[PDB]
């Protein structure tokens, strides 16, 4: 059954992102495993190292949203076995290092440029080998890889945000901006039973917050709004003028969560953050466990990822669609 | 126990001024009157002498505070005459979810009232506490000099130092640490301390207060990303880029500076990177506890210099053009 | 503004006996008079009064209180005549490190002082509060008789599930949920946390089941893979309680022992050092606690289901306590 | 490099012997092949030898490893020909929830396959590391005797330590200066608390003033009041030395039961609840323990005393252990 030959889509700084029918598939070292990508899903992330210049590397098949089922195991791999599901890690930590070991694979300085899709092989192909199945997790069976899939970063990134923040069902939070895991980040919140607040421009937006759950929602925050009377700020959108709103509203050692990509550089008030001692901090992707975790909310349904479908060979179709205008969630596709 | 007193007022207008008629009141029910010993003198006075940092008006000033209880009001068995204690800066409210949440330091309902900065100081001879829970019992090996000093100068870092979790393992970078017992409170906690300051006079000092690497510029070999913790006590955009540079991941900066009135920092790296700023002010009254102790065991030895606190006009103006260094108190 | 009152004042010697003649203190300076409007009782109060449980003597018992300021002597600030507000059991002197280090609760000052537990507490008209620190304002759409069930059936779980640091992906297990932590339950499922019970009585797992439990069983099944709970809570607390914890806590996970079972307790040394496991010692809740909890009744997180009757059924009551468990009864003075 | 080896193998039936016929394992990849320089003996290894605990069967035993690299497979490339590095005892498998949770001490998968304890061990010439992850780099200051003699004499004091959140402003009990404790009292003062050792061993207590303790008592005096201490680590570990902690142990404060005094242990549920005392268990050290322990033995902050020895003696000091005769802590050169 297993072929050796497959198709994929390979990343190349030169003739950019193109399907290749003559790809190899390569047979798991012992400690390492062959996946059997089932579902691959597809992000702006992608469209900065094909369009804006954001180097990850070289030469690798793209797809940093993996999904699938285990088909080969190399002799020595015996935490997993032919037929597992499992949803891969994007960061792809070392597991050496004293981050990775340390609970925070996720910012693992060896792994940099070889995360899934993103420097190393991802799941735009049939099969993908894991060098390193440490970076996987299992999917329950109620949860489907269409959505694991879609798990793996419009709900892992938020997720680790959140659990970063500590929220708590008495945390009161503010949400800058629904839309782009920023929906997915309500629904999060909520299940950490905490009370939710969102502004955001965009009209659609604060229909579908309220529609998540969102305990406020505004255009504009009244005046009723006490300032600094939030635990907690995430900022989706990282713009100067919506950081300084998170300041203004964030309470005396509260933190705020700056994952847009808004600016390029955000400046604070100094007397403010200090005197009041307020925390910024970063939040990239997330953990192998906090992966784990993702699953089991969804598998509990306490988080709806919302995505279509399509046969992965429609992939430079819904490139360009995204490019321009896009949708509302992800989509999924089988190889 | 005079019906009257010297001291210094601060207004917007008038400035900092001598008063030879100002009221000794009375400790009322929960009350206590503080006969003031030591009163220290900082950077964080010029800033609200010359540089327009609004705290209150009308308020004698003086935030570092060692002295002796005079009298006490009923309802007060915590503290008796003849008590000797340094004043808590923040001054909370003993009454809100920050207070008694361990962070009185924070308190909402006290900011804009802290001793000496907003609510009367130590820059006088009486003064009258109108919540003695924050104070702190002066040990009997420590000084009067000693103890209103460490009430800034070693109570600040220390809260700092202690918030970014510092421990024998740290690798921790310290900017203009000379300019201070910021190195001593570190080494305290057992972390290695790399200090960095331009000028030659603060190294040599660092170098003897056990700093373990001083250097004006960062040499090779100390790769970016490297230091667990960097503490900016400078805090220009120009040091705290120097901060975000050489942190490691998910390490901390603590911008503990009254530099520039904003700061800015690169998004994508500390996202990437995660790496987290946080905020550090004065220091809670627990912490004031720990850092007599710390101070009476001789694990921290502030260096101050004494004077009449009739001079301090001298000082100030001394001190603003950079004239001396040191911590330098006023005896009352 | 009565100068007399009536209440049920605790004596080592006599029990406790209803009074009629009781006096009613004025507030002093920093001090406030409050009018009960609800008390609660629960188990509690039975070890104090007929298992010799000295938390003191000659004082009046009532340790879940809710209530209206009533009067306050000068230079009380933060309250006045007309708020509504629910006492914090432990009553902390707020001047010790503990106090002012996030833990009123375990301040050895005030051991003794408990509002109802070696200070006078809420079985009586008005109850004078020495210390009005140890307050937490009442939510406007939260009744007196709910806020005062919350005072404890609600605060001690909060502040024990808070501790254990549980969260919305945990696996716990609770042993014991007919009124021993019948609102555990409800505040774990708050945090979203998975929650198994255990218990013998058939009326518990019904009970438990109706609160949100997800499984429930009146003896874990063999099925049940050892070492896979990240935090267990006995609220029975007796060596066979404790050593069902101890066999189904993860490594690394927690054993909250929350009963008032056995005096002492007895561990596996070598399994806890070589798992890394955890026991954690849990006292009622802190002030900020207090809050934590009124705001979660206020929003509908836990819904405290409570009977009322006039203080004056309390000895009738106390009789049904002692024979059964409907106990979650608030008393109106 | 030799195509064969000699070393220390325990079996179940003939116990623990030496063979001159072992194999040298070629690293697949992934692995590496570790040359061992120095491996420690300590009384762990008697409890598997003479007292029945069983960790597995068929294996070479040491669990304290010191080594340098000696061959690597293909795909290694943090780890190079020529790197000295000690070996982390739990051997975590680095793939659970555990190990990625920075807690691989108490890894499942690894239980019965630990270095010396389970899998093979430090008692041979070339040792094979099949999850390099479990390895500390050895400063260039540091020696191999030293290094091995701190990934359990100091590593386990130091994760127990650690875990009790000792500070500068902590004022905390030590029972039994025996063994670890030994090491537990440089470490502790590492960090910068006041240490007060209970022992009632005199030579324990002259030890004890010499590495830097604040007070040694053979018996606790009465101006010592109850409750006042932050932290308790009991190294003997018997129901009267718990007492004594859950005694001296102040309100929120924490007991460590670090001995083997006893299979169990009680301790007072009401004194326990109401002052919230809390006991933590302690298992040996991560892997990141070890980077911190190698750190503070390389700055000087911790001296574990230690002797060496030819590998090829480890039977004579194996019976002088068992009989407590040597007592000092001893190293073996392959
Ligand atoms: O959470 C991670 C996100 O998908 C991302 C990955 C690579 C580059 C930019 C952004
Ligand atoms: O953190 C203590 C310092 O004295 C200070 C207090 C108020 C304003 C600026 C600086
Ligand atoms: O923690 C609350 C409970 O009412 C209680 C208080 C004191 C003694 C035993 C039990
Ligand atoms: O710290 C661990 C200790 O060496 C030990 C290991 C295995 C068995 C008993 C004791
Ligand atoms: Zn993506
Ligand atoms: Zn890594
Ligand atoms: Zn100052
Ligand atoms: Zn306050
Ligand atoms: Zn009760
Ligand atoms: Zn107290
Ligand atoms: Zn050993
Ligand atoms: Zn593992």
């Amino acid at each position: 059954s297993i072929p050796s030959s497959q198709y994929g889509f390979v990343f190349n700084k030169q003739s950019g992102l193109k399907l290749r029918n003559d790809l190899p598939v390569h047979k798991p070292k012992a400690g390492q495993l062959l996946l059997k990508v089932d579902a691959v899903g597809l992000c702006h992330s992608d469209l900065h190292v094909i369009y804006e210049g954001l180097d990850c590397g070289d030469n690798y098949v793209m797809g940093h949203e993996i999904a699938g089922t285990v088909a080969a195991v190399g002799d020595d791999v015996i935490n997993y076995k032919v037929g597992d599901r499992v949803a891969c890690v994007g960061p792809n930590g070392c597991g050496g290092c004293k981050y990775c070991r340390g609970a925070i694979d996720n910012v693992c300085k060896n792994a940099f440029g070889d995360w899934f899709g993103l420097g190393y092989d991802g799941g735009y192909q049939q099969y993908l080998l894991v060098t390193r199945p440490r970076n996987l997790s299992r999917i329950p069976d109620n949860v489907s890889a269409d959505v694991a899939a879609a798990s793996t970063d419009a709900v892992l990134t938020p997720y680790h945000a959140i659990k970063m923040a500590q929220v708590s069902p008495t945390s009161n939070i503010l949400l800058i901006g629904a839309g782009g895991l920023g929906g997915n980040a309500i629904q999060v919140a909520k299940a950490f039973g905490a009370k939710v607040t969102v502004l955001d421009k965009k009209k659609e937006a604060r229909d579908q917050a309220k529609k998540l759950g969102a305990d406020a929602v505004y255009e504009t925050l009244p005046e009723s709004i006490s300032p600094g009377s939030f635990s907690a700020c995430f900022d989706f959108v990282s713009v100067q003028a919506t950081f300084d709103v998170c300041q203004k509203y964030v309470e005396p050692k509260g933190v705020i969560m700056p994952v847009g990509l808004g600016a390029p550089n955000l400046s604070f008030n100094l007397g403010d953050l200090a005197l009041r001692e307020i925390r910024i901090l970063g939040s990239f992707w997330g953990t192998t466990n906090d992966l784990d975790d993702v699953l089991k909310l969804v598998s509990e349904g306490k988080v709806k990822p919302v995505v279509r479908s399509a046969k992965l060979k429609e992939l430079p179709e819904y490139i360009e669609k995204l490019r321009n205008n896009a949708y509302e969630g992800r989509v999924v596709f089988n190889p």
